[PDB]
């Protein structure tokens, strides 16, 4: 749609990196601040042109808006960045918490009614717009379903978010839209920690399996997922907020709830702790 030009971009800091892409902070000074992805210097081309068009066809609130192409895409600019990195500089409250998981869940019921996975459902992709406002803020990984099969076969990467991932990702190599409940539940884990590093999921995992492993890190973290060990429970978080994200990390993918089942939840959840 709207054809931004090159030469009118004024690049102002960089707000992520990826071992593929690049997003930087511009002002279009055609005499607006905007979020720019890069894909860095054909198979990582071909999924470029497949996530442009991804996130062409999306609108909803809780999803980043598509501002346009210049290939580079030209998105709106979220504030106060990743909760990533506002979590562990802002003590936020329950109730705030719990009411961008439940932004999030839109947002992911949205995405998965229209036939894509996201792939990587994580607080470093869930951008601050205020303090009452969440959105998806990167696609990707986001691939569609195929229309005769219930998930998306993936391929082993290394840069694979594997600490977000369910045992039937790690192992059979299928992402089921039940495989994004998996990551949301290890996204609401990394919300109620408040991003803290030394609790985040590659640290407490690596704790769980060791570090002297050679290539075996996915394969020891899917049998320790298979035994029904969990990430802990975050310090302060309620019992019940637990077994919500206990309940998305069922090894069996049919056991977990749906995004659609987790709105009404975790709206009944939220106004519970914003009394
Ligand atoms: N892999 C990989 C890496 C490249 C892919 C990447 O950076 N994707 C993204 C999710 C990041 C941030 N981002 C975006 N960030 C913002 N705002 C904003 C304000 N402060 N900050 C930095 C504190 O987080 C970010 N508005 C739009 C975006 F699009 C898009």
């Amino acid at each position: 749609p709207t054809v931004f030009h090159k030469r009118y971009l004024k690049k102002i800091r960089d707000l992520g990196e990826g071992h593929f892409g690049k997003v930087s902070l511009y002002c279009y000074d055609p005499t607006e601040m905007v979020a720019v992805k890069a894909l860095k210097a054909p198979q990582h081309r071909s999924g470029w042109k497949q996530e442009i068009d991804i996130l062409r066809t999306l609108y909803h609130e809780h999803i980043i808006k598509y501002k346009g192409c210049c290939l580079q895409l030209v998105m709106e600019y979220v504030p106060l960045g990743s909760l990533r990195d506002y979590l562990p500089r802002h003590s936020i409250g329950l109730a705030q918490l719990l009411l961008f998981a439940q932004q999030i869940c839109e947002g992911m019921a949205y995405l998965h009614s229209q036939h894509y996975i996201h792939r990587d459902l994580a607080a470093r992709n869930v951008l601050l717009d205020n303090d009452r406002l969440v959105k998806i803020g990167d696609f990707g990984l986001a691939k569609a379903v195929p229309e005769g099969h219930e998930y998306y076969r993936v391929r082993e990467d290394g840069d694979s978010p594997v600490f977000w991932y369910a045992p039937e990702c790690l192992k059979e190599y299928k992402f089921y839209y039940a495989s994004d409940v998996w990551s949301f539940g290890v996204t609401l884990y990394e919300l109620l920690t408040h991003c803290d590093s030394s609790q985040s999921p590659p640290t407490k995992f690596l704790e769980l399996i060791g570090i002297a492993q050679g290539q075996m890190t996915v394969l020891r973290l899917t049998e320790l997922l298979e035994r029904g060990e969990r990430l802990p429970r975050p310090d302060k978080c309620p019992a019940e907020v637990y077994h919500l994200m206990k309940n998305c990390w069922e090894t069996e993918a049919s056991f977990r709830p749906t995004f659609e089942n987790l709105i009404p939840i975790l709206k009944t959840v939220h106004e519970k702790y914003q009394g």
